[PDB]
């Protein structure tokens, strides 16, 4: 069994996962745990696996292929239906459609600030400091209802969590004081906004103020470091593909950012090999025969270069793809990325915002001096200096 997870092509998937996808779609692999999950790395299986009720999220159950160590520690995200969806319905409605088309004016204030900072700074600048981290975190805040004036605390505090260089001791102190920050602010909401949605629940007994208070934290995890390293990654990747960045920038067609912002999603696939299950009875697929209690492990950027749904050229970035919405970057089924409406037009609107005030934007150095987030799960890069 090859062990799982298996450099001058850093946007793309590992070679070996690539290899599987074209001739082994259903294998085993020897994670960190020494278990042996099963790999699933076709777009088609993925979405049967992810629909199947026989699959489970529960990460407490013996088997369960955790991503890290870590991650097996920390153990609604992580359960099943009907607590999942219990639990789901509750911040449902701010993540819908409407609601976030009603938030572009505050994403594009957001954005806006912090160009005018980059613009008004030295060049070359860090685009992960000055713009991918800021922006997510910025945008979820004012959906929770985070009074402006603590808008910057809560930011360090995720932005420690998130830092490679962050001693653990002290991204648990930025953990605690988040979730003590949060289940402040939801006794102070007992507004319009997430929090007062929760306090809602809590003061109708369904949920108490600590569970308030971790949804919060949990929305808050989910939607920043995510949705930083797809501005970050994908300014790169926009620079790195130049006649493709003109267009985005300059074409007077709307649907050419939209599209733009699926194709980056599908190409770069940050999420990888994050998604996780165990089946809960035995299910056959692909001519094998999951057992109950085995793990599932969902390479989701194996998924989006599956030459069965991308067969033209899946490895090069396409902003004419006509096929990137089907990508599963924000996964399948009842888990699927709550945020992915919202993160959709964050980026639409980051990645326009940034080319139309910064034509002239530049990566200030090469790829290959780029250091990636190689040694982690979601993909991405520790630094972009740009300059224009
Ligand atoms: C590029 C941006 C993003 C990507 C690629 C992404 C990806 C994903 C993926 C793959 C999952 C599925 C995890 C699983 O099945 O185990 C997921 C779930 C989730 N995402 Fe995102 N996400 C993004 C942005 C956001 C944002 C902006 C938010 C919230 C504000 C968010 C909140 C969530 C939540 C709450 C879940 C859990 C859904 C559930 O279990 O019912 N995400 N995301």
């Amino acid at each position: 069994a090859p062990e799982w997870p298996m450099t001058g092509c850093p946007f793309d998937p590992p070679p070996g996962v690539r290899k599987l996808l074209a001739e082994k779609p259903l294998s085993r692999a020897r994670i960190w745990d020494g278990s042996t999950p099963w790999v699933v790395t076709r777009h088609a299986d993925q979405r049967a696996l992810l629909s199947d009720p026989r699959v489970s999220h529960d990460g407490l159950r013996d088997g369960y292929p955790h991503i890290s160590a870590d991650f097996k520690f920390l153990s609604f995200a992580g359960q099943d239906d009907p607590e999942h969806g219990r639990i789901r319905r509750m911040v449902t409605l701010p993540f819908t459609a409407r609601r976030i088309e009603a938030m572009r004016p505050a994403i594009q204030k957001i954005t806006d600030e912090l160009i005018d900072g980059m613009l008004a700074g030295p060049k070359p600048v860090d685009l992960v400091e000055a713009l991918a981290l800021p922006v997510p975190v910025r945008v979820i805040c004012e959906m929770l209802g985070v009074p402006y004036e603590d808008r910057e605390f809560l930011q360090q505090n995720n932005n420690a969590m998130i830092y490679r260089d962050t001693a653990q001791g002290d991204a648990q102190k930025a953990a605690i004081a988040q979730a003590m920050y949060l289940k402040e602010l939801v006794g102070t909401k007992l507004g319009d906004d997430i929090l007062s949605d929760l306090a809602v629940q809590v003061e109708a007994g369904e949920i108490t103020q600590d569970d308030a208070a971790g949804i919060g934290m949990m929305l808050l995890g989910a939607g920043h470091e995510t949705t930083a390293n797809m501005i970050a990654l994908g300014t790169l990747a926009l620079l790195e593909n130049p006649e493709q960045l003109a267009e985005v920038r300059d074409s007077d067609d709307p649907k050419v950012i939209v599209n733009t912002v699926e194709e980056l999603l599908r190409y770069l696939t940050i999420a990888q090999d994050t998604v996780r299950r165990i089946a809960a009875e035995d299910i056959e697929i692909g001519g094998v025969v999951i057992k109950a209690g085995e793990g599932i492990v969902f390479p989701l950027n194996a998924a989006n270069w599956d030459p069965d749904l991308y067969p033209e050229a899946p490895d090069r970035l396409d902003i004419h793809r006509a096929n990137a919405r089907r990508h599963l970057a924000f996964g399948y089924g009842v888990h699927q990325c709550l945020g992915a409406t919202l993160a959709r037009v964050e980026l639409q609107i980051v990645y326009s915002t940034l080319l139309r005030r910064i034509p002239t934007l530049a990566l200030a150095g090469t790829l290959d001096e780029i250091p990636f987030k190689h040694d982690q799960i979601a993909h991405g890069v520790y630094e972009l200096p740009v300059t224009w």
